[PDB]
């Protein structure tokens, strides 16, 4: 029998919880630390089966039911002989989660995070201690479906799934299950997944730049005036905002071929030109591919998408203050920033986007090119924990001196 534990309860955690639970050979725990929401969820299922409804290539739909072991706020219950440690949650809410592990978790754990985001191993490492060293850290891209619930606690709908999906690998002392086979056997026959080549790889090509720059091309420089409407998102941008874009991911070059030749036998050959991935998964929905601009504006996958607003005097205006932000800077762009200091690389583009942003939320993070904002404490840099060099960011370890 293999274990798992299911942390959170969303869209991503009830998907996951009823597919797990209806393969043989499988027992399933689910906590959530929200107030008092297992008791929620425990009164409003009953006697009944929890079902997911799966929208197919055909036009037709597939029924699937199940009902895990136990539901609770417990750790002790929960954590306790585990094989597999899952978190399909916002980021927000990683730091409670690892809080709560830490006395129940077994050296030969498999920890996972569904998504990620940026700075995850370092946060691990501050918390268990001597234990992460012992255990394996396993990082995916984005989440495997869309999907959304219907009924508390009752019912959910996946509205499509990805054909393809990667994710980096840190092995530790202790044998485990095996990594990419487990993992394929909980999710069925798509999507196929595969092992990236390095976990600093994996972090930077999360592209955090990309929605800062679209809201900035767009209300940089506003007088204050309303619009008649809504107008368009990704099919909306200007020329000035494609070579902002360029500018951006060429500076990721700049930073992993600087890693490479100081630490020699660190592959992160893969980081890539975002005008190169854009062709090589978007080919069949672009109408025209000679350069970037042409490359997103004629894009069919992004019809119809508009910007956020609220209604004002004569109009409409911009609607601030969501999540594009307040996730995609502490938990994003911030964590890169700290990586290029230790490297030594300057990156002046990527500095423009930080400071304006974090203006309009409220925050402070960067102060005259150095990480002492007010708020410096709520994010993942790696400075925040005390890991100074490049050789602490790849080990762990940290340097003692002797008399
Ligand atoms: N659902 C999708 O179609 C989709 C697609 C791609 C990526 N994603 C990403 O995957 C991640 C998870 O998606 P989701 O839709 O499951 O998230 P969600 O918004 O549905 O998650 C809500 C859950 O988070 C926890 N939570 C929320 N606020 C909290 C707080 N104040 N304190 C403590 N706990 C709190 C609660 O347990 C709650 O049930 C997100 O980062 C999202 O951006 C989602």
């Amino acid at each position: 029998t293999v274990k798992v534990c299911v942390c959170g309860g969303g869209n991503g955690a009830h998907t996951l919880s009823g597919l797990a639970a209806s393969r043989d050979g499988v027992e399933v725990r689910v906590l959530t630390l929200f107030a008092d929401e297992a008791e929620r969820w425990t009164k409003a299922l009953g006697a009944d089966e929890l079902t997911v409804i799966v929208n197919e290539k055909d036009g037709t739909q597939t029924e699937v039911k199940s009902r895990p072991k136990v539901i609770t706020k417990d750790p002790e219950i929960a954590i306790s002989g585990a094989d597999v440690v899952i978190l399909t949650v916002p980021a927000f809410a990683h730091e409670g989660y690892f809080q709560a592990m830490a006395p129940y978790v077994q050296d030969s754990a498999l920890i996972v995070g569904l998504p990620s985001q940026a700075g995850f191993e370092f946060q691990c490492r501050d918390i268990l201690g001597d234990k992460a060293a012992a255990v394996s850290m396993m990082s995916f891209e984005t989440l495997p479906w869309a999907c959304r619930i219907k009924e508390f606690g009752r019912k959910v709908e996946v509205l499509g799934t990805k054909s393809v999906l990667a994710a980096s690998l840190i092995k530790g002392t202790a044998k485990t299950v095996d990594p990419l086979s487990t993992l394929q056997m909980l999710h069925g026959a798509e999507p196929v997944f595969r092992l990236a080549k390095h976990f600093l790889e994996m972090l930077i090509m999360s592209y955090s730049f990309v929605h800062p720059a679209i809201l900035f091309g767009r209300w940089g420089s506003w007088d204050g005036k309303p619009v008649p409407e809504a107008p368009l998102f990704y099919q909306g941008i200007d020329q000035a905002t494609a070579d902002m874009l360029t500018a951006c991911s060429n500076e990721c070059k700049d930073v992993a071929n600087a890693i490479m030749a100081a630490c020699p036998g660190n592959d992160l050959s893969d980081v890539k030109d975002i005008y190169q991935w854009y062709l090589e998964y978007y080919h069949e929905d672009i109408q025209d591919d000679h350069d970037l601009y042409h490359a997103i504006t004629t894009n069919k996958s992004y019809k119809g998408l508009v910007h956020p607003v609220k209604a004002v005097d004569g109009g409409v205006a911009p609607d601030f203050g969501n999540r594009y932000l307040t996730e995609d800077i502490p938990m994003g762009m911030i964590v890169f920033k700290g990586v290029a200091i230790a490297a030594g690389v300057a990156i002046p583009s990527n500095d423009k986007l930080i400071m304006w942003a974090q203006e309009k939320i409220g925050k402070e993070y960067l102060v005259d090119g150095a990480l002492t904002g007010k708020d410096v404490a709520t994010t993942r840099c790696p400075q925040r924990y005390g890991f100074n060099t490049l050789d602490a960011i790849l080990t762990g370890k940290k340097h003692h001196h002797h008399h």
